[PDB]
């Protein structure tokens, strides 16, 4: 045979290739997954994360109350947090013995996969009763924020996309829900008549994770990196795996 | 449903909660836990899955 | 001197063999030990071992109850479980609120030591009420399953006897007793009347060790493996150490 | 065929005359089983039952202590019962909050099954710090009295061997030892040369059981009569099944 990485016969170089080739390509694919993460950081260093895949479209709504740390199987302050909330929904509204709750998110980065289009991202970044804009009566429900996404990169290649915003003022109290769209460059409408059901279907069969991690760098090490996601660190360190064209 | 609402939770009892948090990390990323035990019993040993017969069973997608 | 390795002058081989033989020869007499060890496998995974160390024989007896998974310093349900134990000792005896007790073991790893003679190993595989077949009128108070130990071994060497049985089933509700009397291919019988007082103080002398451990790996690692001890695991891996004979 | 119940061609009501009485003897032969129960009857009503079964000889020994009451998973008072053995142990030994502690037994019933030779069974009846009679220099280790016990009957025939002593008084603070031996009615010791390594691997082979039932009915329907185990009730009524020549 010929020699390893010397002439156009290296099929297991070809093959290696095309195997990430097409992984790229296919999650761009109307067959392929849109995903998005919220990650909600809080003051003693751990994070959030919520992660949605789904087909065609996906999104992740929560609320002012989901958004705040919750320590799994320890101590939470949970009588004092019902009433930090009472006067979070109304300015003097409850009876805590604190100023300031370390519960509420430092920080939100929404990412989205490459697989999104980003002109089709929306957000409502509600006050902490759900509403939009300060009122109902004039409340657009979203705005298109596809515009202030950053390109999270690897070797040259979009790997996903990422709106961070900080929470560091004792009024940055939100709720939140974000929406993405699958890319779709054809004339096929996923949502017209003949494919309709198969999108009602995917709302359905979405499948959602959340978990509370102690730390970024435990995030980065056990939940980015193992399985191939998008991340952006606190200082501007792009992860992910590029994949097009590659070996 | 998530992999941590599949697990069995009895309602009014102990359900070893800490414990059970430390497996959940452990079952995202191998050795990614410290939990107390090699197996939790929360963890479900079938599934069954039923639809009524109104269904069309060429619809269905898992 | 010559040169290691290459003459019938090499002594430290002909000691470090004599060393090995010595010790797998001291246990096969009269003054050595015989050994019998019971594991209680639970299905979250832990193991449950008693051991039992003695001269001229050896055994371990168990009730329904002591072989049930304790978790030394936890919950273990123990109001519910005292309500399960009467349910198992009559159907429909107790007020459980659960079918299945975990605490159950799922399955029963017996093992001697090497210097057993199999063809004295009986078993009082008891119901859950502690008799042996039934009723008490009808029991014989063992069985003897010597036929069915395998022998376990290493480097063509029998290490040591296990008989493994599981109880997969919800009416799998034993007690246990097992006994095992040490090689004797003499006929000096250690019980006739010059020995008989030694032999029960033997009874009096027999060491007894009891753990939980968190897994077979565990169990492997820091029990079996440690202390040169004959082991059988879930993949039919044959652990201990091979004397007879060897450097 | 023959009519049922009309000759001597009954097959059927033969057989089932032969399984009882080869029940019956099967327990009486050196095969057989011989067992034990102490019932520790306690002030709330119900009952530690202990019992044990083996070949050959059978026996129970339990601490002052081992003969409390204990609720599983239920508050016991442990603080408090431990100054309690204090003060039991040495007059104004202890510094416990009552004057007596409900959990030491009202009474005790000692049983033999009808496998046992009445002049053999042995009991060491020890104060609360295991002596059995003032001070070890002057105690026998025991007292033979069988000839205490009663016949426990059903339809004519022995059933099993009771002993019955309250302990009323606030003096009656007891340790428990009883012992007893298989019927052998033959010239072979079953502890001569020959058979007593089988003795000595009985020690190890005899199946114990241990429960507290909280009342004396509930010992009688889900303890003695589904297992067909003898019993004398508070007022004085046997149970058992006779099985000899019967159908
Ligand atoms: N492309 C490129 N890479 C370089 C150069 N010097 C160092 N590198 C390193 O080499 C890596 C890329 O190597 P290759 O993948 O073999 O080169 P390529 O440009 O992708 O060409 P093909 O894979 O053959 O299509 C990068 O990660 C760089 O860190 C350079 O001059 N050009
Ligand atoms: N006996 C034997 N062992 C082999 C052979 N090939 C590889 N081995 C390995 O060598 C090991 C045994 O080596 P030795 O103990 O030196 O050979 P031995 O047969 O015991 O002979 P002595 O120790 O000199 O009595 C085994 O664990 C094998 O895995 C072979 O042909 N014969
Ligand atoms: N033996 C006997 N039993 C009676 C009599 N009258 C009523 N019975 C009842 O009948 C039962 C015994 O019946 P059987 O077992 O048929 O009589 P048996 O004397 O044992 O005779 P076989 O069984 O034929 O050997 C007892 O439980 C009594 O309650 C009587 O006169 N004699
Ligand atoms: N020394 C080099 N000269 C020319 N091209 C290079 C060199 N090193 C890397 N490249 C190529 O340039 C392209 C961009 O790779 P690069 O590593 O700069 O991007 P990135 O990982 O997205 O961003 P950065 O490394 O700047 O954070 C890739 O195709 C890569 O192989
Ligand atoms: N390649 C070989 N050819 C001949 N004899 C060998 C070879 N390898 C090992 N032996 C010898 O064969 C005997 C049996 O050793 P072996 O390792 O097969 O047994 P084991 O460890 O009990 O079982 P196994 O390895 O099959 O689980 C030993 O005396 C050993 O030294
Ligand atoms: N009416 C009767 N006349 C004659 N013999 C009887 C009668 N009833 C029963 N028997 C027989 O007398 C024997 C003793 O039975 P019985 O029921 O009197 O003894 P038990 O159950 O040990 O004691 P008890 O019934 O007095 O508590 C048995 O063989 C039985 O069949
Ligand atoms: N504003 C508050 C906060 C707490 N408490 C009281 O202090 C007790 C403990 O506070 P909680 O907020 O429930 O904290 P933890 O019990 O420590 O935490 P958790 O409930 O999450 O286990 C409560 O039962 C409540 O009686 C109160 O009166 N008023
Ligand atoms: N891997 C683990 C598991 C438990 N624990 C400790 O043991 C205590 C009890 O364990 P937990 O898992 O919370 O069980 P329970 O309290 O019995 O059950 P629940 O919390 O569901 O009421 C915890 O507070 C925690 O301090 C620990 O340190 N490490
Ligand atoms: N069949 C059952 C089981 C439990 N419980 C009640 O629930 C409480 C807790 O149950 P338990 O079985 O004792 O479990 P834990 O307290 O969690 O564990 P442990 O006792 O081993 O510490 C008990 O006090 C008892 O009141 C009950 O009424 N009936
Ligand atoms: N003579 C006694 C008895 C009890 N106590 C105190 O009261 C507490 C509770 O008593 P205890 O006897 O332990 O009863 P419970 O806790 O109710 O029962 P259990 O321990 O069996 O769960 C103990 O920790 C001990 O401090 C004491 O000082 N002196
Ligand atoms: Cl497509
Ligand atoms: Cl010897
Ligand atoms: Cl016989
Ligand atoms: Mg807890
Ligand atoms: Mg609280
Ligand atoms: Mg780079
Ligand atoms: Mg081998
Ligand atoms: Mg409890
Ligand atoms: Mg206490
Ligand atoms: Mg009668």
């Amino acid at each position: 045979a010929d020699v390893a990485g010397t002439s156009n016969r290296d099929f297991r170089g070809r093959e290696q290739r095309l195997f990430n080739s097409e992984q790229y390509n296919y999650n761009n694919s109307l067959n392929g997954e849109v995903s998005v993460w919220v990650y909600a950081y809080y003051s003693d260093g751990s994070v959030l994360v919520i992660n949605k895949n789904s087909q065609y479209k996906v999104g992740i709504s929560e609320t002012f109350k989901a958004l705040k740390e919750y320590r799994e199987g320890q101590h939470n302050d949970s009588y004092d947090e019902y009433e930090v909330n009472q006067s979070i929904y109304y300015p003097n509204g409850g009876d805590a013995r604190k100023f300031h709750s370390n519960a509420k998110p430092r920080a939100i980065q929404i990412i989205f996969s490459p697989s999104v289009n980003v002109r089709t991202i929306k957000m409502a970044k509600g006050n902490a009763v759900s509403v939009p804009d300060e009122y109902l009566q004039r409340s657009h429900p979203w705005e298109a924020t596809g515009i202030k996404y950053r390109k999270i990169k690897r070797d040259g290649e979009i790997v996903g996309y990422s709106h961070y915003f900080e929470l560091p003022h004792e009024y940055n109290s939100i709720s939140l829900a974000v929406s993405g769209v699958h890319k779709n460059p054809s004339s096929y409408n996923v949502g017209s008549a003949h494919n309709v059901m198969d999108v009602f279907q995917s709302c359905d069969l979405a499948l959602r994770f959340c978990n509370r991690y102690w730390a970024e760098l435990e995030l980065v090490n056990h939940y980015i990196s193992p399985n191939a996601y998008p991340y952006l660190d606190i200082n501007n360190h792009s992860y992910g795996v590029a994949l097009s064209n590659r070996q």
